[PDB]
């Protein structure tokens, strides 16, 4: 709260306080961290990414995001966490260390602010974004469907009153559009991880269909090796595998978006656990949480930087 060694990394924070964490956290490493605005939401509020660099021209780089679903509160959480954790790790962990000499990393944190408002103020399992139009008196879009992949497909639903709901067409969201931009520009992007919650899985392309991806050879070999850094810490289970074929068809998902676009290392978490608590885990799972999931994130940079 006016020093990130102060802040409470053990429970769940409000929208306010994680953007005035990642003003600390600027402020305490500005060689090491910037924030960059990228968008804002559909009802105004500025939507921030942080960049964590070394140096360099056009690094390759690696996209986290987390909250896409806003009432998924483990993964802003865990990524607040992860923010500090690369400030903490950088210059002492001889792999981390070697990852960001070589590359940047793109951390944003809540994906979709309006929704996680939302889950503070009305409805703690809102799931959509908050865009209000035209057609219907249900709001929001499922971000996680609007992408331009497989779009429209079945693994989506059209109903504006759907949890899944695709929206009008691709890229309508403003939050996924800021996104898309964004990688877009940048143009070196060689990584992609969407962070969710839960069902303990590690998840890769495709989702809207059964095809199996060129590379599914090689994603499926890093994600049993990230799932086994991962059980290493406190022995939790996760299995992994395309989406369609480990938890259901989806469409206009964003992995499935940025393989097409060529990121080859596009892989979406979902954390703990398999269905006891479900979006409403304890605040006591957060570290725990957190901290195995690093292992699997940093098994997958690596097996990025050297290939
Ligand atoms: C929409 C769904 N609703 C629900 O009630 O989930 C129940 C459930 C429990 C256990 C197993 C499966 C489903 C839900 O919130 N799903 C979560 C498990 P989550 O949002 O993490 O699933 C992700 C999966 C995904 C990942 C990449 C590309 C496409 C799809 C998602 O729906 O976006
Ligand atoms: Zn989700």
């Amino acid at each position: 709260a006016r020093s990130t060694n102060t802040f409470n990394y053990a429970t769940y924070h409000t929208l306010d306080e994680i953007y005035d964490f990642m003003d600390l956290l600027v402020a305490q490493h500005p060689e090491l961290v910037s924030k960059l605005q990228i968008g804002r939401s559909y009802e105004g509020r500025p939507i921030y990414v942080l960049k964590f660099s070394t140096g360099g021209s056009n690094r390759p780089a690696i996209w986290i995001d987390l909250g896409i679903h806003s009432r998924e509160w483990i993964t802003q959480a865990t990524g607040v966490w992860f923010a500090k954790k690369f400030t903490e790790n950088y210059g002492q962990n001889p792999s981390f260390t070697a990852i960001l000499d070589s590359m940047d990393i793109f951390l944003e944190i809540v994906t979709n602010p309006n929704g996680f408002a939302f889950t503070h103020s009305e409805n703690r399992l809102w799931r959509k974004t908050r865009s209000v139009t035209s057609s219907s008196l249900c709001v929001g879009v499922d971000a996680n469907r609007n992408w331009d992949a497989g779009f429209g497909k079945a693994g989506a639903s059209s109903s504006p009153c759907s949890e899944t709901y695709h929206g009008k067409y691709a890229n309508s969201e403003v939050e996924v559009k800021s996104i898309v931009d964004f990688v877009k520009n940048h143009g070196n992007f060689k990584a992609f991880l969407s962070i969710h919650s839960y069902s303990q899985l590690l998840l890769y392309p495709y989702g809207y269909t059964t095809q199996s991806i060129p590379d599914k050879t090689e994603l499926n070999q890093v994600a049993k090796s990230a799932v086994a850094a991962l059980k290493s810490l406190y022995g939790t289970s996760y299995k992994y595998g395309s989406i369609i074929t480990t938890i259901y068809q989806a469409s206009g998902g964003s992995i499935d978006w940025s393989y097409n676009q060529g990121i080859k290392y596009s892989f979406t978490f979902e954390l703990r656990d398999t269905g006891r608590y479900g979006f409403l885990l304890p605040a006591s799972q957060i570290i725990p949480t957190a901290q195995e999931t690093w292992l699997g994130v940093l098994t997958i940079m690596e097996h990025t930087v050297n290939n």
